[PDB]
């Protein structure tokens, strides 16, 4: 039945997916997610991928190039869509199990739509958190309740740190990224149990409609690279949430605390490309008998395999840049996300047919690795 459509890769699973954003409060400390959920409606495919062109400018002050690269990436990408129903409405059904999403350095919200589409295509409401912590290439916010309605956009773009500040600015950044993924925990969990919420951006999306929708029991963490960290520290914070799973986790931000407050669930779905001695280090300090841990590698893969630019440009060119590995970037997150599955059912209890790919979850296929390529004896 299924054909492509999008450059980003359609869901798997059976659910046609809708998507639409959400900000409550206006301000610098308020919740700013992306949703992506089961729909009814299968039309439309027409979720914008980039929507503002200050996340044109942001990527360009990120990239370090010359301020004309906004406008560039403007022009090539602007009109590029997502295949979600923008404001479509949410799937009737049984309570649906819920991800928060945490996005990498330089990202932000919007970046991750193939996972959150797969995942919603399965079946799972996706909240896909954007950060305020000044490593999103940018953001915004409000400045008051009329400056909302009103819409005049305070941005804020990436904060570029000298040497002496990694030291102590990751760390600030990372528990601020697991608040913000509690906070939009707690802000979807509010909605679900009838809290009046005024969403601070004005969309046809009633957030009524997410009343009793979530299923309570069945809630993880997900991220990319910092948002990897993210579900490290979030997990060690807040016991909602059940199991994570960090792709390409980037350890520097975390304090040597978090290991030991983590009892839920680990994956860690890893690049070849990316990981490096340092790192896997700090991985393996989340290891211990008590604790569920997996690892596994994606065989020719690169950190930008799990985010969407990986489908934005051809082969050659995507080699070039490094938003493509040797592999296929449709091979690489199809793995990344049955997995993702598998672990997700074991762990939630889903009761779901994902159990299929068990195998991927002990990296037992041609293009996985069990554990990791990188030597650290
Ligand atoms: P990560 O957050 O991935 C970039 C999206 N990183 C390499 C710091």
């Amino acid at each position: 039945a299924s054909f492509g459509q999008t450059k980003i890769p359609r869901g798997n699973g059976p659910y046609s997916v809708g998507c639409t954003d959400l900000m409550f409060d206006h301000t610098n400390k308020g919740t700013f997610l992306r949703l992506y959920y089961p729909s009814q409606d299968n039309d439309r495919l027409d979720t914008l991928w980039i929507p503002n062109k200050e996340y044109f400018w942001g990527l360009s002050k990120f990239l370090g190039t010359h301020w004309l690269m906004g406008n560039i990436l403007r022009l090539l990408f602007g009109s590029m869509t997502t295949p979600a129903n923008w404001n479509s409405p949410l799937r009737p059904g049984e309570k649906y199990p819920l991800v928060v999403f945490s996005h990498g350095l330089g990202a932000f919200r919007t970046l991750y739509s193939a996972i959150g589409i797969d995942l919603a295509s399965h079946g799972f409401i996706v909240a896909a958190v954007e950060h305020r912590d000044r490593s999103a290439s940018a953001t915004y916010y409000f400045k008051d309740q009329s400056a909302a309605e009103i819409g005049d956009k305070s941005w804020l773009y990436l904060r570029t740190l000298k040497q002496e500040e990694e030291t102590h600015i990751r760390n600030e950044q990372v528990r601020q990224r697991a608040k913000e993924c509690s906070q939009a925990l707690s802000l979807i969990l509010d909605i679900d149990h009838g809290k009046p919420v005024k969403n601070a951006l004005d969309l046809k999306f009633d957030m009524e409609q997410l009343k009793d929708s979530i299923d309570r029991e069945k809630i993880a963490v997900i991220g990319h690279s910092f948002g990897g960290a993210t579900v490290i520290q979030t997990l060690s914070e807040d016991q909602r949430f059940r199991c994570g799973i960090a792709l390409d986790a980037w350890m520097f931000p975390l304090g040597d605390e978090v290991y030991s407050r983590i009892p839920q669930p680990l994956f860690f779905i890893n690049s070849e490309y990316f990981q490096y001695p340092a790192n896997i280090i700090k991985m393996k300090k989340c290891y211990s008998p008590d604790k569920e841990r997996k690892m596994i590698t994606i065989r020719g893969s690169v950190h930008q395999n799990f985010a969407d630019f990986t489908f934005a440009t051809g082969k050659i060119i995507g080699h070039m840049l490094k938003l493509k590995g040797d592999i296929d970037s449709n091979v690489a997150i199809d793995l990344s996300n049955k997995a993702s599955l598998a672990f997700l059912q074991k762990h939630l209890g889903l009761h779901k047919d994902f159990d299929q790919w068990d195998c991927l979850i002990e990296g037992d296929d041609e293009n996985l690795i069990p554990g990791t390529n990188i030597n650290t004896t």
